[PDB]
């Protein structure tokens, strides 16, 4: 228009209140890596389901003291005994096997001494018991870690590792989920080869494609290749509408700047008939950023016109696609993680918030990491995992130093 | 024997020390992500490869200083422009545009004003050159940002997605790098159902095989499932046949202990013939855990063989197995990220080290994070993303109190 400088903090807001939940679907758990729990999962059996031996050893009467004991038999992991273990007897047990009846306690091997064994050694026949147990030693009773009718996992649960293999204990092996979005990315610009072309006059290699197209895979949504559109409307336009049919969000770069062939405002506008949210951030980088939303038939898409410049398309993409993504699949607080960390190097202030990708360290025992902001040698061996985050100079405030701590978004594992 | 009690340090060291790096392979730059190049990478061109424009504005010749020009044309991004600029004229341009002949300086339109136009307004005729442009301003010249025959990635590097980038940028679509090592688990037991199955007398549903390859998976390494097996010699052996002829490293859980039917340290010896570096690990928990090493036709495989207690299967899996996997996919300082955080709450030391699973968690303007021990209500909406590292007590310390200051490995996305 040109459009308003939005505030970063009102940009950001506005991306997460305009972006829609998900629906749901079943998956199976083996899939639930990095998913959202839809559903409540309640255990349909105690854990242990049967009185279970915390211990090698010996399934006792404590009633009985100690003393020596006749070894009637052993109770096997995955073997229900059949014997009843009486006054002056003893069950050999292992770890996680069931307790006879009869008995009421373990006594780990260490407070025994084997008095007599089969002739082959094969066999224990008689042993000692050297203390005085105590009623239910050693024994995990039914249901002692997870009951029957239990609930084990709350919807809103975004799983890890530990979740799978909780859903595994428990025989959950379908659950509802939030879907995943679907991501479509596109490039835009007459000078843009693919990167599998030889150069030609005039033009670069298209990399945010690429770039992007990472960023995004690398959180574990799946994505859609829409190439690389030119500079023209109609084009434009068809590309769009492509990545509306195939995705749940599109992510464009390029042509949102006030330059003669930046496009993409008019078209989202006018033909698409989108409603864009905000078209100018005050931020560095990162000024043109453009968000809208398009309603269809009860469904919401959404639409992120990135800048061109390489830098600012992969910084904007990581403070407001991902966490986008994030809502979209569920999370409950979709906002990044935010760590304080010491500036490795003097920086400049500038009247906008900057934000630039860094390589986060932590210093044998200081408590706190240091920031290096990207572009010594082996500090290249590494992915950028932050995003400094500098506030705007004020009067008083025109260059941070060395040493003070500042916020870093991470963007990338520690 | 009972094997010697190893400390956690000698473990640690020998598991690194002892696994071996992964032979190499070309891949897509797509599949790049996580991988780690083992060949330094080049650019072909230049970047950009014409002198490009920094703004949307004017290329000027600076030597007229300000004044009215006659605009003879315009530079658009992707094409080569054919027109040389003279005294007296000036040529649009675009960001990323080529600047034409003649010109030597950017002015951007905000320091200047339109005088003429064409009478449909679509295309400018004349304008008013407000400043003196400075010798090559706004003008990225050729090479600037890249220059051909520059090394623009080590060997060494752990990719990103800015690396993907950059890798599209020069054109380098193909590149050599580590493989992945496939990883096989296996869990074993006789107790031991599928986590499909309803339940038996004496069993329980299997976990950690789900567990275990989760974590694998999380780290983005191929897996490969070999079930559940019994607790007798022949089958674990055969069962660890098939893991080494169909893996890099084979992971099983249960029957490391001193249990009558806790085999696997026998078959990896007599009957596998692989060389157990540990079989006992001073360490709460992971007592029993297990790290051998084979060697056949000079290619070695690696296996661990992890405490059947699900707890301690997951935690040593974090403790060993990722960082060996990260050795041999080519990172060359495979070690977890440890940080420091406060205690959520107070902890009892034991004689040994001891580990537990923990979130971490940023608060507002607090520069360390807190861990709370895993096992309120929406501190369960999120997965484990720490292990917390308590030391061994001593005479002095047998204690930690809240808000101490403790080591954290890092194991989950923060
Ligand atoms: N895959 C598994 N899933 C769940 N629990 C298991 C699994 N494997 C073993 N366990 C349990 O862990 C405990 C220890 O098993 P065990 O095979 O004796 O381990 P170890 O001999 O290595 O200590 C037992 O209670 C057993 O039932
Ligand atoms: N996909 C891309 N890969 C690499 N460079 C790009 C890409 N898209 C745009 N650029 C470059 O970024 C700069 C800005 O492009 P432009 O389309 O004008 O972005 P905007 O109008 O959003 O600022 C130009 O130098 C352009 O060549
Ligand atoms: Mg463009
Ligand atoms: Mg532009
Ligand atoms: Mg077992
Ligand atoms: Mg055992």
């Amino acid at each position: 228009s040109p459009f308003p400088l939005t505030s970063m903090d009102k940009a950001f807001i506005t991306v997460l209140e305009m972006t829609p939940v998900l629906g749901t679907e079943i998956i199976n758990y083996r899939d639930g890596m990095g998913r959202v729990l839809a559903q409540d999962v309640y255990a349909k059996d105690n854990l242990p389901p049967f009185p279970a031996s915390v211990k090698d050893g010996y399934a006792v009467r404590a009633a009985d003291g100690p003393g020596d004991r006749f070894i009637i038999g052993e109770s096997q992991a995955g073997e229900q005994p059949t014997q009843t273990v009486m006054p002056g007897q003893v069950m050999r047990v292992t770890t996680g096997a069931p307790i006879p009846c009869g008995a009421d306690a373990v006594v780990q091997v260490e407070d025994t001494e084997l008095i007599r064994e089969s002739d082959d050694g094969t066999e224990e026949l008689e042993v000692r018991i050297l203390v005085q147990a105590r009623p239910g030693q050693d024994i995990r009773p039914i249901g002692h870690d997870i009951k029957r009718g239990e609930c084990v996992l709350a919807k809103g649960t975004h799983m890890g590792p530990s979740e799978i293999g909780l859903l595994a204990t428990v025989g959950v092996t379908e659950v509802e989920v939030n879907k995943f979005p679907v991501v479509a990315v596109m490039s835009t610009g007459n000078e843009l080869l693919n990167p599998e072309d030889d150069l030609l006059p005039g033009k670069i290699r298209d990399s945010n494609r690429s770039t992007l197209l990472a960023t995004i895979q690398e959180h574990g949504y799946p994505t859609i290749n829409l190439g690389i559109v030119g500079d023209n409307p109609d084009d434009l336009l068809n590309a769009l509408n492509e990545g509306i049919s195939r995705a749940d969000v599109i992510i464009t770069s390029g042509g949102v700047s006030m330059g003669e062939k930046d496009y993409l405002k008019q078209v989202l506008d006018i033909d698409l008939h989108a409603q864009i949210h905000f078209g100018r951030v005050f931020m560095k980088p990162g000024l043109p950023t453009t968000f809208a939303t398009l309603d269809i038939d009860g469904v919401r898409k959404i639409i992120f016109a990135l800048p061109g410049n390489p830098v600012s398309a992969v910084v904007t993409c990581n403070l407001f696609v991902v966490p986008a993504l994030r809502k979209m699949q569920g999370i409950l607080d979709p906002r990044p993680t935010i760590i304080k960390a010491r500036l490795s190097c003097d920086v400049k202030l500038d009247p906008r918030p900057e934000y630039h990708r860094c390589i986060l360290t932590w210093h044998h025992q200081e408590p706190l990491p240091w920031a290096q902001s990207t572009g010594s040698r082996l500090m290249s061996m590494r992915s950028a995992n932050g995003l400094l985050m500098l506030p705007p100079k004020t009067e008083q405030y025109v260059e941070l130093h060395k040493g003070e701590v500042v916020d870093v978004m991470v963007i990338g594992r520690l």
